[PDB]
DNA sequence: GCCAACGTTGGC
DNA sequence: GCCAACGTTGGC
């Protein structure tokens, strides 16, 4: 399998804008990570199978 | 080829 | 167990 996709239906997924104040917003360049308020609740769970 | 952002690792 | 850094890659 490949990388998982956002679920689109949890609160973080339904969020319209980045929060602007978390570690990932402030350091967008070094982290490569989505805003911590936008991270999908499903994707915070570790994979059922590796790649 | 770019870019948003997942997967994995490892330092704490 | 948490979380930042890096390499990566799906979609464009
Ligand atoms: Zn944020
Ligand atoms: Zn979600």
């Amino acid at each position: 399998n490949k990388k998982r996709k956002r679920c689109g239906v949890c609160v973080p997924c339904l969020r319209k804008e980045p929060c602007g104040a978390c570690y990932n917003c402030v350091n967008r360049s070094t982290s490569h990570q989505i805003c911590k308020m936008r991270k999908c609740e499903q994707l915070k769970k570790k994979r059922v199978v590796p790649m």
